[PDB]
């Protein structure tokens, strides 16, 4: 049973569950379904208690795998069980959801700032000279 | 009439129109509507002619505003008019849509790889030792 496949399924489920998209988007099924459901229950039961720690944690272009690995090792210090495996997937899903949110906001804000800068320096004088945006509406509404 | 407010509106409209999302998301109004509509028609008429350039250009954490400005200055070399202003908004919206798409894929696939790595190194031996994922389903599904 492929672990990479689980990861990919769980992450898309969580992204989707939280309302994320950036595109218009049997035995193996049974594992996925139970993992999704266990991740859901774990989050309902523990998100408050997990929340104080999973607040600021947001991965950036530079974050190293080793940092991730050092942090995750804490969860498994007293050994591996299914509960802790589920916590791991949920932690991953929450990391992923949090990073995407921040990174996307930063990216779109930068481009918005670029456009506003260009408008102000190069285009606003013309707009004022040619009737403002009301003339645009009149002409092209 | 605020130019920044236009930018923010146009970008949100374009992101939404393309099915982008992270998070669960009269005077001024008329300009926005006319800009949205003009941007839409511009894209329907010229997306093929643009498409050559629309495709590969994707902004990264390091892209400099000056590069953006040098490229956009070409659109306005022969002077400013409404049509070129609309083209500018659509260009910005296409840049934004394309960058978000790529950066999100990169981010999510990096976190997926991290999780898959951690599973394989630290957890897979235990999983195999304790009945595989079918035992997880029996126990917690
Ligand atoms: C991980 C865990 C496991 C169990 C457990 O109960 N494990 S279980 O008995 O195996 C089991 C039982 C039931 C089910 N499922 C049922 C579903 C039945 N439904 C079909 C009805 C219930 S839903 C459910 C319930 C529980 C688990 C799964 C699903 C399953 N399951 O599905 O796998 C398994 C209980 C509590 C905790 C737990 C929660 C929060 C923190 C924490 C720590 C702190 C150290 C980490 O440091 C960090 C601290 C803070 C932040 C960090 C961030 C990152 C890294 C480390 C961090 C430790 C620890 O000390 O390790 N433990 N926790
Ligand atoms: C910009 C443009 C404007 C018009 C125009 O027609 N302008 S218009 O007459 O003012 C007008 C008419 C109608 C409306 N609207 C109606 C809506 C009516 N509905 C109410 C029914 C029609 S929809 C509509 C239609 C048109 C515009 C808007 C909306 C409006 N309008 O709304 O604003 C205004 C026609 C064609 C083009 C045009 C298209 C594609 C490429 C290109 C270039 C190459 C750049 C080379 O530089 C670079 C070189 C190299 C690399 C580069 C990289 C990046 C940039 C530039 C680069 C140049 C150029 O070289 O300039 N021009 N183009």
């Amino acid at each position: 049973q492929s672990n990479r496949e689980l990861v990919v399924d769980f992450l898309s489920y969580k992204l989707s569950q939280k309302g994320y998209s950036w595109s218009q988007f049997t035995e193996s099924e049974a594992v996925k379904q139970a993992l999704r459901e266990a991740g859901d229950e774990f989050e309902l039961r523990y998100r408050r208690a997990f929340s104080d720690l999973t607040s600021q944690l947001h991965i950036t272009p530079g974050t190293a795998y080793q940092s991730f690995e050092q942090v995750v090792n804490e969860l498994f210090r007293d050994g591996v069980n299914w509960g802790r495996i589920v916590a791991f997937f949920s932690f991953g899903g929450a990391l992923c959801v949090e990073s995407v949110d921040k990174e996307m906001q930063v990216l779109v804000s930068r481009i918005a700032a670029w456009m506003a800068t260009y408008l102000n320096d190069h285009l606003e004088p013309w707009i004022q000279e040619n009737g403002g945006w009301d003339t645009f509406v009149e002409l092209y509404g």
